């Protein structure tokens, strides 16, 4: 119990393939309402370019996302400031803001975020940390 | 959640409405947005700031208040939306709106012509304003 | 003209892994100027997401793009008309207009563009055709 | 000759200040990309209700045609500029050409103004032409 990591869309995407390795740790994981849509839009672009099992895959992504705790939305107010100050998009900035102000570890697969978010790690790093418990 | 909601407002509409507070404020219980709406409105203001909007900060505070006035619905099932996306040739983001409006029997208010076309019962901000003026 | 096919970003991106299969038919393969940027952006997103071999891969992509002939830019007002009438992005509409306008076969991996561009085909269909020659 | 490389956000604003720069056109160039980005912005406005999109598309055609068009950069290079300076491949494309070509990047994008040596905005470009 008690959230420790905030997972963004590219991290969630990577994680969907290691279900077993982390579900037992699902209590330490969270996302934003935003992630659901971003994961969806990414699955959508794949179906647009030919992914055949998009439907089945769509069900599995749904199951993966259901495993996570969902945090409250950050104030648009603050996020914009962080986006303007760090050269991030409003989307990425939302994760950086919530992670730092909430004292959480931001798991992302983006190189820009890892570098502009204090304490940010990648999916792999998250895995070693979880396996060590 | 609530139930006095008749309209689902999207980012493009919300943005237009932001400059017509008075005409709809007293009807607020009738309008709703999705969580996604918060980020989309933000991303739009963000782009203006990136392009040199002087008052982005002040404007962000205003946009914030405007958003606080709306009821926020629950997130839709991912798979359903993806299907609507694929079927009507919409982005997953825009399909989230079409699905929720039609699934809940709500009127989608959008400024996007494509959405108006593929979402049954959808109206634009102007149409929304007239309907409110008469009630 | 000897050119028969207009290849877009999604087509071009896949084609890059079947170099030998089309390189001999190259003089029948063309792209738009936009194609360069779109392809570079796709690789960029991959690097932003942790693609280690992005330095070397960008070189392979350059070579790939160099094998294609580059068509002249379409009229903005025409491309917009198509984008608005068929519900396509301006970028996508470009390919639709040029291909149909020039009597070429649009090769796209985008279901949306296939369904909306008269004669459009996918990469697989392109290969089988070149195979018959 | 060419002195300034104008991107999409800049090209778009300048389209309202035609008389202020035509006579200076030969000093103005874009990328092939600039055509697609401009058209995509008008498309968004048309999608969002703009009524005079057809007419507006013609004026944009004329404006865009008044600019020389540089050769496409080595996808090779550009990518590097973008990874290092945290830009997108599109923006980086402009930072590369202007620099590697000793041109002054003209952009309405704060992020680019700051990551491209000697880059200036629309207003800045307009005061200069006023002088010359
Ligand atoms: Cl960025
Ligand atoms: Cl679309």
């Amino acid at each position: 119990m008690a959230v420790e990591y905030l997972v963004d869309a590219s991290a969630l995407y990577a994680l969907a393939a290691h279900y077993d390795k982390w579900i037992k740790h699902r209590e330490k994981l969270a996302i934003l309402h935003l992630t659901i849509y971003e994961a969806g839009n990414a699955l959508w672009k794949e179906a647009r370019l030919g992914r055949v099992d998009w439907a089945a895959a769509s069900r599995h992504l749904k199951k993966v996302l259901s495993s996570f705790k969902v945090l409250e939305d950050p104030p648009l107010d603050e996020v914009l400031r962080v986006a303007v100050e760090r050269g991030l998009t409003f989307y990425d900035a939302s994760y950086a803001y919530v992670a730092e102000s909430s004292g959480l570890v931001l798991v992302t697969q983006d190189r820009e975020l890892l570098a502009k978010t204090k304490g940010a790690i990648d999916v792999e790093t998250l895995l070693v940390r979880l396996a060590a418990q």
